[PDB]
């Protein structure tokens, strides 16, 4: 699998992000058993990247480009579309599906 997408709050619906394009967005990382290993909300400072540049893992890539301008959605990613096979010892483990609660706040 790769990533599934599934809408929390609506965005506007017609603005979704571009190849090249800046995503500034709030997100939180959790593991499947739902422990949290990562979270911009907790550091109160938006998280940005260029989409297309793959400066985030694969299923931010490909789901993140899925979501209109204002969305909160959240993205349940595989391994291979994440750490993979070795992921990030002592964060991340072997073979872990990921889960993402994303907000798109704007485009820069």
């Amino acid at each position: 699998m790769g990533v599934q997408v599934e809408t929390i709050s609506p965005g506007d619906g017609r603005t979704f992000p571009k190849r090249g394009q800046t995503c500034v967005v709030h997100y939180t990382g959790m593991l499947e058993d739902g422990k949290k290993f990562d979270s911009s909300r907790d550091r109160n400072k938006p998280f940005k990247f260029m989409l297309g540049k793959q400066e985030v893992i694969r299923g931010w890539e490909e789901g993140v480009a899925q979501m209109s301008v204002g969305q909160r959605a959240k993205l349940t990613i595989s391994p291979d579309y994440a750490y993979g096979a070795t992921g990030h010892p002592g964060i991340i483990p072997p073979h872990a599906t990921l889960v993402f609660d994303v907000e798109l706040l704007k485009l820069e």
